[PDB]
């Protein structure tokens, strides 16, 4: 019966008959047409979706204002409300909004598909303080991801808000009016001023959706469907539905009902509403915490301290304390601290009221202590701690917020007046199994007595066998979560064991000098530097200038078109994809009989379907699948919904095959292509050495993590068959090549369009045109319009990642640490197809900055039955490079010389000569390794940092220093051709295009920094709208680090003819404008029209005797990176980093400095945080805290100084830059091997000598379990073969 | 090409003119339409000389193409345009001309 | 360089497609932009000839 | 199969422009009143010169 009435940017929308299972995101995008609110991954993580929601409270008389993630917003319960998009605060056609004018202005936007959520973030922080501190700004931006920038410069734009040689002008940029924004929709205050009591409902014939406004209606709804869950935020039942298959045909959703949302503060303690949001409690409880005396604020601090790295802003301003409490998940952060508080809840039903206590059986279901089905959670009491009780709360995940506990705890003690006599003790845990779990047992055996050493062994000991875990317990890490367990113990035994000191100095004793440390822990602030080059030069000449790029304020304002944000095109089609679910097996059968019955179905494609076009050069399989992901069927219907609701319903059945290969080990048990480099004589040179060495590390893969997932868009013009292609990839020649291939048409037929792409990274050229061939053909053989975009989930699986690398080597050395000997071994992990490329780059630029005189490499991929990985940002080098990285700091160990000593003596010369007999320059090498020192101030910080590790036993400082060559070629010449299209119309304006792709790099913007050079013309006068086929032919692919180098130099090629032409009109009129000179030279019969060509750098390799030229410069730099460990948790913080780099003459600071940047998080990411598990099945888990994590604002060095080496010409390039973008990857590892070093000290310290080999990712886990201690001795352990583990 | 199609069939002449000067068949030349965003600063279709220019133009575009792959061309004079068009990208000779 | 005109054919023109069609078209352009939105316009036989 | 101009499919949220045209040969326009016309169903704009 109901209509839906809310505003979206102050404009009123009404559905009528409104279908309740419409979310708010896929409504604004489609329904709306409002496309600057992305999708991103769909579970509320990201924060691409984040926008503002408004509400009046008519009681208080006040307008809130919340922030959200739309993607788990149901538009049911935006009735009443206002949102707001990024759209709705300003545009390019009105007037840009600070926020929007600043984020691009500090160049805080590269391929900009996060900008919006960023945007919504601090313009709803700054509408509730308008004159903020920084720490609240980066609080706001913690549930906000990004790809590209490094976030340093989104954090420089925050700054200019607060009342506290540069890339942006700070002074220019326009004052925050806060009076003059947006005014909170009047009718929705009128609306409000009269409480209607009639509750809501929608309907469909799947669904009903009942908003009960009052409490008397709620208890009603709540006995009649007494099954039905009763929505607040949906941010737990959301998430399941999306992908843990589940459905409720009845939701109950209530509104404000006032007494779920009351806050009383009681004599004996306060009593929190059951339907405040998480971060509404978060500043009831700071209050509270500064109002009152630090006895009674016991728990109020424990909640406080969960709540501040819980999520992120958007999650905890939509999510309920109740919805929390009944959620019941193993991993909550706030259900073991209240379990351990004598928390009681209020219950309420038709029947009565009732009071039941928050415990152990609550939080494991037992319908005894449950809720019974017909009530609600009004409201929960969390009372005042008394004197001399105590209660702490512990954590460790993945990175410190936005991430899921790996193992949480709440702890609590009561003394009881003076002596030291424990009288009371509750022990609860989580992510320790299904349910939080309180240890009782053990905690009764504890009561009587006394707190010291004594209790604590005896203690661990009787916890490590009632709360264990079986080896194959669902989340893996069973030995890490094990040492949470008493490590956790042992930090509250510590903590309590102060505040009574504290207290009571005469009866208790001092902690150990050297103990201290675990107590605080590591907490941030985010500083940088920026040192670059700026007289000769015309100042109308832009190169060298650190110019915006060019959509930089459309990325801010959403109104930048990413590939799904084009309008609908009538009757287009949705393709998905169903994909095998087993790693080798045979297909025994398909049913497709229920899935083509359902609504809205045209059509599901096996192979079959595709006969004689299913390979290139296969994409559904056939009656095999060799890994997980791989493509079954396509599903085309009507819509998105309609057909993932089909593709669920299709049956295949399996029959699994042997061998199951997993690793690189299992994959050596026919033949290999080898590939080979030999220097010097590496079998005499073992002879007259000092020490031989073997080692070897294992290196994980990484996931490209491009914000805009896989997304195409496949138009046939209904003539000829001809079809338009737009498509998100990094290769619109190789796109249009599979689809006329596939097509069996010509390829001037098939034509591919790109604008922009939504970050790549190289995951959007193999894999991307297979789906887009497999969705040409539905398009063909249905004359429609197909649309085919990918879930964060389906694209992680489809797609492959970086190749992981076992590195084996012998290294032959002096005992002065240098190195005559070098016997190194490389082999990826191809995934079930092939990669060989990866190799041979690898072994090309492993030396990196070293001279290894005997030197034999050797490399082979490997095929195992997991995704097929693909090339990714270093191409084979962030492998290759810690390989030999770690090759040096072991020899470094067996010298007793650090690392940096190793280095700096194995290091090219001046001169020097490649392992490939290439002749290089490293003069560039040596400054960059000089200044790093330097600016860093390496020596004075060493002494610092063997200071605090010989004063800290459970804290550990390093640091490392790791220099960069990184070469930059191609295989041929050929491969290096680039070709443009420049036309010059009557009214002097410009038109340009190329066959370089924008991912964020800002390749358009240099292009018209040349333009506008070549031609003498303003910016502003020169245009380019895109990419095509069509314009520019045959062009290859974007990648290698050398698009803007070579389509610069064939936009130069275009400009200079056109400029030779013209030269007779320009020396007639000096004076004159472009406009004249074009219109006199049509009017003399001049064409104004040219292809800009270039034919490529010289290039080879000759791999059989292992020598060649292959590369065309290299960039050089160093990198210094400084950590703090925690020894008890495996956490870590990166306190500071400083990268020197050699970029040449920098055609724009400000977009190769974010390259850097960008690189530099990116490979950070990949050797410590980002990790894949995989089961012994092959099935990549992707739930709880197996959830895979990109760097946040939490993983940014405290510290961050930058600075580009002073120029010195390259004439072969373009105007003498250096093409870095690949570079700056292989620079994150000076954090691994900071984490390496710190690592040691721990080691040295408790004498634990010999083999330590740290595998990268350098996890959480992985550092922990280096740092042995008494802790690591104690837990009890498996036998290997005895169960199934749940990853490795 | 800068020439529009009324019925007076320039498109067709035009592929007649790109099939006799690069020596291939109809059949494997395409048009799709007229665009300034291809072809810039285009006079008007009419005069009764659309095809007579954009004719010329055409003419001028393929011969272009044709002396750049002449070496190509002569080298191995039994080959087909998929063979030649390749090795000219292998030789990094450009394909594209304007007229 | 931000206006571009496509034209895949005309079904017959003899001179009268030029002038007044781009009137038209400037017209239809300025609605379009002004409200963001795409803007058809096609006439009757009897207001052609008019 | 030939697409001409008005062939093209529906693009999204597209609007639908026509003229009024002048019913006298040489007259001077008093007035305009558009007030009916404007409050009708589906209109968006009615652009005169001014
Ligand atoms: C991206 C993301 C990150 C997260 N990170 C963390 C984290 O770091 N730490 C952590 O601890 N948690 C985390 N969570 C979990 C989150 O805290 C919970 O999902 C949330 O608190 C549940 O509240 P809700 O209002 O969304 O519940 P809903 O999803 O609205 O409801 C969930 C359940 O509670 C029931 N319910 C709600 N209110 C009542 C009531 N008054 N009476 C009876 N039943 C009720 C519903 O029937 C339903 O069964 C995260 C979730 C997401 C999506
Ligand atoms: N923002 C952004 N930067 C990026 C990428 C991307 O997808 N997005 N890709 C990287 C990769 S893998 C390559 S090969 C280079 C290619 O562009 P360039 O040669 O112009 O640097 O950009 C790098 N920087
Ligand atoms: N079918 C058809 N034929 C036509 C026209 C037309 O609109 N349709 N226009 C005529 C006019 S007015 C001119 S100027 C010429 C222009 O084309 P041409 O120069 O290629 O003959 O075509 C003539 N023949
Ligand atoms: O050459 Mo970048 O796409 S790995
Ligand atoms: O020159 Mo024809 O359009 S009268
Ligand atoms: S947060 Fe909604 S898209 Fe990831
Ligand atoms: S710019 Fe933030 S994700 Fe690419």
């Amino acid at each position: 019966a109901s209509e839906l009435l809310f505003y979206v940017n102050g404009r009123k929308v009404i559905e009528k008959n409104v279908d309740p299972e419409t979310m708010l995101l896929p409504y604004l995008r489609k329904k709306l047409r409002l496309t600057g609110t992305k999708y991103g991954c769909g579970g509320g993580g990201c924060g691409a979706c984040t926008v503002m929601i408004s509400r009046y409270n008519p009681i208080t008389k006040r307008i809130r204002h919340h922030p959200a993630n739309a993607c788990l917003i149901p538009i049911c319960s935006l009735y009443g409300a206002a949102v707001t998009t990024v759209e709705g605060i300003g545009s390019t056609h009105t007037r840009i909004h600070p926020v929007q004018e600043r984020i691009a202005k500090c160049h805080g936007t590269q391929c900009g598909f996060c900008t919006p959520g960023m945007v919504m973030s601090i313009y709803t922080l700054l509408r509730n303080h308008p004159e903020p501190t920084l720490d609240q700004l980066t609080d706001a931006l913690g549930g906000n991801l990004c790809r590209c920038t490094g976030y340093r410069p989104i954090i420089d734009a925050c700054k200019t808000f607060c009342k506290t040689p540069k890339l942006f002008a700070e002074e220019e940029f326009l004052p925050l009016d806060p009076t003059q924004e947006l005014i909170f929709p009047p009718e929705l205050m009128i609306m409000a001023e009269k409480q209607s009591q009639r509750t809501r409902v929608f309907g469909s014939e799947r669904m009903m959706w009942f908003s009960p406004v009052t409490l008397k209606e709620l208890l009603e709804f709540k006995f009649k469907y007494p099954q039905a869950p009763v929505i607040m935020g949906n941010t737990s039942v959301g998430p399941e539905v999306k992908f843990k298959g589940v459905f409720h045909p009845v939701i109950i959703s209530p509104d404000r009902i006032e007494e779920l949302s009351v806050v009383n503060h009681a004599y004996n303690g306060l009593t929190l509403g059951a339907g405040l949001s998480l971060a509404q409690v978060k500043d009831i409880l700071a209050d509270v915490v500064q109002k009152l005396p630090e006895e009674k604020t016991q728990m109020y601090h424990a909640l406080l301290k969960h709540l501040g790295t819980l999520a992120g802003s958007q999650i905890r301003n939509m999510a309920s304390l109740g919805g929390h409490i009944i959620s019941r998940h193993p991993d909550s952060d706030l259900n073991p601290i209240l379990a351990v508080g004598n928390c009681t809840l209020n219950l309420l039903s038709k029947e009565g009221k009732r009071q039941i206590p928050l415990n152990e059986q609550f939080l494991s279901k037992c319908p005894n202590a449950d809720l019974k089905p017909q009530e609600i959670l009004v409201s929960v009491n969390i009372p005042y701690s008394r004197k001399w009780e105590f209660v702490s709360a512990f954590r460790q995940a993945q990175r410190q917020e936005n991430a899921l506990a790996i193992v949480n705890s709440g702890m609590r003690v009561f003394f009881g007046e003076g002596d030291g006599i424990i009288r009371e003790l509750c022990i609860s845990y989580g992510g320790v199994g299904p349910a939080t779990i309180c240890a009782k047992n053990s905690c009764q055996k504890l009561i009587g007595r006394h707190w010291n050493e004594q209790m604590l062994d005896i203690a661990c000991r009787l916890i490590l066998n009632e709360v264990s875990l079986l080896g194959s317990a669902p989340g893996g890490k069973v030995e890490f979560k094990r040492t949470l367990i008493i490590s956790f113990l042992f930090k509250f035994y510590l903590e309590v064991s102060q505040i009574l000191k504290k207290m009571d100095p005469v009866h208790y004793p001092s902690l150990a000098d050297k103990y201290e440390s675990a107590l605080e822990d590591l907490h941030s602030h985010h500083c940088s530097t920026l040192k670059y080059q700026n007289p000769k030069q015309h100042p109308e000449d832009p190169i060298g200038h650190p110019i915006m790029h060019l959509s930089g304020v459309k990325h801010a304002t959403g109104e930048a078109i990413y590939c799904d944000d084009m309008p609908l095109v009538d009757q287009e089609l949705f393709l998905t994809f169903v994909t095998s679910s087993r790693a080798h097996a045979k297909i025994v059968s398909i049913d497709l009989s229920e899935a083509l019955s359902m609504p809205g179905v045209v059509d599901i494609m096996t192979a079959e379907h595709l006969s004689d076009v299913n390979s290139f050069c296969k994409f559904l399989a056939t009656d095999k699948v060799f890994c997980v992901g791989q493509l079954v069927c396509a599903v085309l219907a009507d819509s998105e919904v309609q057909a993932k609701r089909a593709a669920k319903r299709v049956k295949i059945v399996y029959q699994d095959l042997e061998p199951l290969i997993l690793t690189i080990e299992e994959s050596i048990q026919s033949f290999k292509p080898e590939r080979k480099l030999e220097y010097g004589n590496v079998d005499e040179a073992f002879k007259v050495v000092d020490q031989i060495l073997e080692g070897e590390i294992h290196m994980g893969g990484q996931e490209h993590f491009y914000m805009e997932t896989q997304s195409m868009l496949v138009v046939p013009k209904g003539e000829d068959q001809e079809m338009d292609v737009y498509v998100s990839t990094q290769f619109p020649k190789y796109i249009q090549d599979i689809v006329a291939s596939t097509l069996k048409l010509p390829a001037n037929k098939v034509m591919c369009h790109v604008r922009r792409v939504g970050g790549a990274f190289g995951g959007k050229v193999l894999k991307t045109g297979i789906i887009a061939a497999v969705t040409a053909f539905a398009a063909n053989k249905h004359g429609r319009a197909v649309r085919c975009v990918l879930e964060r989930g389906e694209d992680m699986l489809i797609t492959g990642g970086r190749h992981p690398y076992l590195g084996k080597y012998k290294a032959g050395f002096m005992n002065d640490g240098r190195i005559l000997a070098l016997d190194m071994e490389h082999y990826s992990n191809a995934g079930a197809s092939l990669s060989l490329f990866v190799i041979e780059m690898g072994l090309l630029k492993m030396d990196n900055a070293y001279k290894f005189p005997n030197l034999r490499c050797r490399g082979w991929a490997c095929r195992t039955n997991l995704p097929s990985n693909t090339a990714f940002r270093g191409f084979g080098f962030p492998q290759a490079a810690l390989i030999t990285e770690s090759c040096i700091t072991e020899v470094a160990a067996k010298c007793g010389l650090s690392p940096e000593k190793v280095r700096i003596i194995n290091m090219y010369k001046e001169i020097d000569q490649t392992p490939y007999k290439q002749e290089i320059n490293a003069k560039n090498l040596i400054q960059c390794w000089r200044e790093c020192m330097a600016m860093s101030s390496y020596s004075l910080r060493k002494v610092a940092v063997e200071k605090f590790n010989a004063e800290n036993y459970w804290k550990k400082k390093g640091l490392a220093m790791v220099p960069l060559k990184f070469p930059v070629g191609l295989g041929s010449r050929a491969a290096g051709q680039a070709a443009a299209l420049v036309h010059i119309y009557l009214d002097g304006s410009v038109l340009v295009t190329h066959g370089g792709i924008e991912m964020g790099q800002g390749v358009h913007t240099k292009m018209i920094q040349v333009v506008s050079r070549e031609l003498r013309m303003p910016m502003s006068n020169v245009h380019l709208r895109g990419t095509s086929t069509e314009t520019v032919p045959n062009a290859n692919i974007s990648g290698g680090s050398v698009v803007a180098d070579l389509n610069g130099l064939a936009v130069k090629d275009a400009c200079q003819t056109l400029l030779k032409r013209l030269e007779p009109i320009i020396s007639k009129n000096p004076k004159g404008t472009w406009k004249d000179w074009a219109q006199t030279a049509f009017d003399e019969s001049i064409n104004l029209s040219a292809v800009g060509y270039f034919r490529g750098y010289e290039s080879d390799m000759n791999w059989e005797k292992g020598e060649g030229q292959p590369f065309e410069y290299f960039v050089y730099g160093a990198a210094c990176s400084e950590v703090e460990i925690d020894c008890l948790t495996g956490d870590h913080k990166n306190i500071r980093t400083d990268i020197v780099m050699d970029v040449g003459c920098s055609i724009n600071p400000a977009i190769d400095i974010g390259q850097i940047e960008g690189a530099f998080i990116q490979g950070m990411g990949l050797y410590t945080i980002e990790e894949l598990n995989y089961s012994p099945q092959g099935i990549l888990h992707t739930r709880g805290p197996d959830q895979y994590k990109i760097p946040a604002i939490c993983d940014m060095p405290t510290e961050l100084h930058i600075a580009l080496l002073p120029p010195s010409q390259n004439s072969n390039t373009l105007y003498s830059s250096k093409g870095l973008g690949e570079s700056g990857v292989f620079l994150g590892c000076s954090v691994f091997f900071a984490i390496h070093d710190a690592v040691s000290a721990a080691r040295q310290e408790r004498g634990l000598h010999g083999p330590l080999t740290l595998n990268s990712p350098l996890t959480p886990e992985k550092i922990r379990m280096a740092c042995e201690d008494k802790f690591t001795k104690m837990i009890p352990r498996d036998e290997p073969g005895s169960y199934v583990p749940w990853n490795v």
